[PDB]
C-alpha cells in the first residue's frame, strides 16, 4: 500500500525524495512557486507529490488541493505547464534511479490524472 513498500524501504524513499527535491529546486519553470516556502516545507512538498503519484491519494482530498494552491494560482500564475513540469521532474528522477519503465508509466498516469490537476489548478 505505502510508498515505503512500493519503492522498497526507507533508503529508496529517501533517494527518490532527495533527487526529486534537488531537481525541482533547479527547475527554472517552477522554482519561484517555492520562493516563500522554507526548505523543510519544500522537501516535504516533493515527498507529498511523490506519495500522491505512487497511489497514496488518500491524503490529498481535492478540496484540500484546491485551497492549498489557491494563492499560487491567483498570485504566482500557476497553470497546466507548471503542473506538468513537476510530474516530468518526478519521472526523470525515477528513471535516473533505475525504476522500471512500466512502473514509471504507472506513476505518470497518477501524477497526470485529470481531476486532481483541476483541483490544484483551481479550475
Ligand atoms: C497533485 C499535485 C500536487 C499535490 C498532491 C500537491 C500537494 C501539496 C500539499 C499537501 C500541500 C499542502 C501543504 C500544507 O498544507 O502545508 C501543497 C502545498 C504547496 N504546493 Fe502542491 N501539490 C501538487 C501540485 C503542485 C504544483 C504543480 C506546484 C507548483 C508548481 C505545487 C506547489 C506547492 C506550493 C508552493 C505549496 C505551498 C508551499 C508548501 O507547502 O510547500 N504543488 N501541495
Amino acid at each position: 500500500s505505502t510508498l515505503y513498500e512500493k519503492l522498497g524501504g526507507t533508503t529508496a524513499v529517501d533517494l527518490a525524495v532527495d533527487k526529486f527535491y534537488e531537481r525541482v529546486l533547479q527547475d527554472d519553470r517552477i522554482k519561484h512557486f517555492f520562493a516563500d516556502v522554507d526548505m523543510a516545507k519544500q522537501r516535504a512538498h516533493q515527498k507529498a507529490f511523490l506519495t500522491y503519484a505512487f497511489g497514496g491519494t488518500d491524503k490529498y482530498d481535492g478540496r484540500y488541493m484546491r485551497e492549498a494552491h489557491k494563492e499560487l494560482v491567483e498570485n504566482h500564475g500557476l497553470n497546466g505547464e507548471h503542473f506538468d513540469a513537476v510530474a516530468e521532474d518526478l519521472l526523470a528522477t525515477l528513471k535516473e534511479m533505475g525504476v522500471p519503465e512500466d512502473l514509471i508509466a504507472e506513476v505518470a498516469a497518477v501524477a497526470g490524472a485529470p481531476a486532481a490537476k483541476r483541483d490544484v489548478l483551481n479550475q
